[PDB]
């Protein structure tokens, strides 16, 4: 796939708002993922023990990790499609060490979209949401192709 420049603009315009509070958005997203799809929490050995949303909210380590995650994703989106390098180390650790199935990357994509829609309605109307969804599909498709080359296509 290939996004046009007007779509990349809609994606980097709402991402610039996200970057005003990275740790807050990272928290929201990872908690929305764990609540919505609880089986994904089992992949995290560090967080597994969290029982409620209050606990998740209070976890400092969780919040730090949400910053790591959104920082990486942000660096991939700003590439506007030329992310091959950035995608390599990411696909190798999620496919080999963590063992994350594409299916779960779709689940987190849905959590990202849910949270921008709640926090930025004015900058996330239907066209901008279509553009973000297109940018994450692109990401998942390239990751899935990397998975296959690495031997996991999980
Ligand atoms: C937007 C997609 C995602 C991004 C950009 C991303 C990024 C990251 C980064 C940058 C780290 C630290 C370095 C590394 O190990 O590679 C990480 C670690 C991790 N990721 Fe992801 N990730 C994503 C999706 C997921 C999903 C969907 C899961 C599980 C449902 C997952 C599970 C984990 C685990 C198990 C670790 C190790 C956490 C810890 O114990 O340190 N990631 N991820």
């Amino acid at each position: 796939m290939v996004l046009s420049e007007g779509e990349w603009q809609l994606v980097l315009h709402v991402w610039a708002k996200v970057e005003a509070d990275v740790a807050g958005h990272g928290q929201d997203i990872l908690i929305r993922l764990f609540k919505s799809h609880p089986e994904t929490l089992e992949k995290f050995d560090r967080f597994k023990h969290l029982k409620t949303e209050a606990e998740m909210k209070a976890s400092e380590d969780l919040k730090k990790h949400g910053v790591t995650v959104l920082t990486a994703l942000g660096a991939i989106l700003k590439k506007k499609g030329h992310h091959e390098a950035e995608l390599k180390p990411l696909a190798q650790s999620h496919a080999t060490k963590h063992k994350i199935p594409i299916k779960y990357l779709e689940f987190i994509s849905e959590a990202i979209i849910h949270v921008l829609h709640s926090r930025h309605p004015g900058n996330f109307g239907a066209d901008a949401q279509g553009a973000m969804n297109k940018a994450l599909e692109l990401f998942r498709k390239d990751i899935a192709a990397k998975y296959k080359e690495l031997g996991y296509q999980g």
